[PDB]
């Protein structure tokens, strides 16, 4: 049922860039781009929570062809125009230290993508992944814990749940549960898709809650910068009470490092009721109700 590896590295789909828009507003940190690709002329299909590969041009420092890099799909199965013709990505330009030889180092595939022009052809593989799928059950509770580009699979969920055109296109999924996104970014200009998330919470106050952790604008109770683990700690009891429901799913996505603090906070909440979270969590994972994609 789930589409997987309709295209592979040895024979990728050659798509075309339709658009490449900035998601970091003025005064933000770094570069994050929303990139939409044209799927017509191939049979790439996908669903929410999946990823695709991009193969960038060029050779590495050893003269070898650059390999596939994976990116979370940021559009629903229908694409952003709900026409089943496109796919979108949410791509950060990787750049970093002199402690790697040079000045700023720029990631190969992410710089290629963030600066790519409409009309350009791109090698696309996939889709891949079965561990970040949304339940078919419209009454499920969905907790979403995202930092940075980890917003990508959450966008596919929330758009399927809450976009008018999606609801009209998806007879069998009329979401009536409760979802709660905790989203960590450094600044308010760095809140990817801010306007549309806040629009969704406004329209569906009983079905969507939005919580920000903004490190350059907020301090945790210990006086440090506010991170997502701080917000999960602040709301640990609320989150644990939701997690106790047999129909609750939790999704974690972002750059690696968030999980440790999320676990310590939930562990303290569950312990009050004589539950060891690490054991409860293994069971959730086994049941397919604890989903993690970090990188
Ligand atoms: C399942 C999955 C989904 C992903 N989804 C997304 C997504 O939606 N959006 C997105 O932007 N990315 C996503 N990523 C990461 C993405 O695949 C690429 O790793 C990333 O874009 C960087 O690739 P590059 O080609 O730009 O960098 P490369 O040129 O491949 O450079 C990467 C290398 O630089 C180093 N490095 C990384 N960060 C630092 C740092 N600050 N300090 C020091 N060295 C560093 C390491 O050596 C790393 O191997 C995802 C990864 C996976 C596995």
């Amino acid at each position: 049922d789930v589409p997987v590896n309709l295209y592979r590295p040895n024979a990728p789909f050659i798509g075309k860039v339709i658009s490449n828009e900035p998601l970091v507003k003025e005064g933000g940190i770094g570069i994050v781009q929303h990139i939409k690709f044209d799927l017509t002329g191939g049979n790439l299909k996908y669903i929410e929570g999946q990823s695709i590969g991009i193969i960038p041009p060029g050779v590495d420092k050893n003269g070898k062809p650059e390999k596939d890099r994976d990116y979370s799909i940021a559009s629903t199965r229908h694409g952003d125009d709900v026409d089943d013709k496109t796919i979108s990505l949410c791509v950060r330009q990787l750049e970093y230290k002199h402690p790697e030889s040079g000045e700023t180092v720029y990631g190969v595939c992410s710089t290629y993508l963030t600066h790519i022009e409409p009309g350009s052809e791109v090698k696309i593989t996939g889709p891949v992944g079965k561990e970040m799928l949304l339940p078919d059950d419209p009454e499920a509770n969905v907790i979403m814990l995202a930092t940075g580009t980890g917003i990508a699979p959450m966008r596919t969920y929330l758009w399927r749940m809450f976009k008018d055109a999606e609801r009209a296109a998806n007879p069998e999924y009329q979401f009536k549960g409760f979802s709660w996104l905790v989203f960590g970014v450094p600044t308010t200009p760095n809140i990817l898709y801010k306007e549309e998330l806040e629009e969704i919470q406004q329209k569906y106050p009983d079905n969507f809650r939005l919580t920000y952790a903004i490190s350059r604008e907020q301090k945790n109770p210990q006086g440090g910068r506010m991170y997502i683990q701080d917000r999960v700690a602040e709301h640990a009891d609320q989150l644990w009470q939701l997690i106790k429901n047999q129909k609750t799913h939790t999704y974690i996505c972002g750059l690696r490092g968030m999980e440790e603090g999320i676990d310590a906070a939930l562990s303290a909440a569950a312990a009050k009721e004589g539950v060891t979270w690490s054991d409860y969590q293994k069971d959730l994972k086994k049941a397919g109700r604890w989903h993690v994609e970090t990188y």
